[PDB]
């Protein structure tokens, strides 16, 4: 069984749970405020910072290297424009760093430092999602929050070096299938992908509590 297929199978059920999180329902219903959006976006800032720092540490390692697409995928410079937009010039000393965000960053550093062969799980989970449901979330954000088509505030959702997200995703899946793959690596990669989804679910449960409690 191809890694891309194995991953899709392993994560299809938790994906259902992820897209039907309370925070995400509210999001999809058009019920998303400036405050909430700022929270989530700050949290993603720390997360992709960690992910991308670990991608860079392992860019020449053959267990990840074929998935190394900084120009097309990396989100950090984008998230920097977005933080400046949402939090202002001094956003670096403004933005929150929640405990669930930290738990996520911490795992990212463990994977990147000790188990680089799983790093694919974490890039899969985030980047492919961004190129799928992220695109739908983007249109909802624009309508709900009156964000202009020029794109300010939504750099995270914008992939100017990818012309066709669908064909790119196909390319990425195919590449995933060229990684050296043993049963031990395949099993563990698909477990880590599930953990990645859970980390995301936990982040959203925490953001939603913060918006109420
Ligand atoms: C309202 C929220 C969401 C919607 C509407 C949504 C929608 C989608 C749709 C329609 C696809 C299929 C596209 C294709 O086959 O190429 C997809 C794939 C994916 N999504 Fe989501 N999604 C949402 C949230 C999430 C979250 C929170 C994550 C991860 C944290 C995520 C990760 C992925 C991944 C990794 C894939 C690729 C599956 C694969 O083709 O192997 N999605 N999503």
């Amino acid at each position: 069984q191809d890694l891309s297929e194995a991953l899709k199978e392993a994560t299809k059920e938790v994906h259902i749970r992820a897209e039907n999180s309370e925070f995400m329902r509210n999001f999809q219903k058009g019920q998303v405020s400036r405050e909430g959006f700022k929270l989530v976006m700050a949290s993603l800032y720390h997360i992709y910072t960690a992910l991308e720092e670990e991608i860079e540490r392992n860019k020449q390692n053959p267990v990840y290297a074929p998935l190394y697409f900084p120009e097309e995928l990396h989100r950090r410079a984008a998230l920097e424009q977005d933080m400046a937009f949402w939090y202002g010039p001094h956003w670096q000393e403004a933005i929150p760093y929640t405990p669930a965000t930290q738990h996520y960053v911490k795992r990212l550093h463990e994977v990147g430092g000790t188990h680089p062969e799983l790093l694919v799980a974490h890039a899969y989970t985030r980047y492919l999602g961004d190129l799928s449901g992220g695109q739908v979330l983007k249109k909802i954000a624009q309508k709900a929050m009156a964000l202009p088509s020029s794109g300010e505030g939504l750099a995270f959702f914008t992939f100017p070096s990818i012309d066709n997200p669908t064909k790119f995703k196909q390319l990425y899946r195919a590449r995933m299938n060229t990684l050296e793959m043993t049963p031990e690596v395949k099993h563990r990669v698909t477990e880590e992908a599930k953990t990645a989804f859970l980390l995301n679910i936990e982040l959203f449960e925490e953001l939603q509590a913060l918006l109420t409690e």
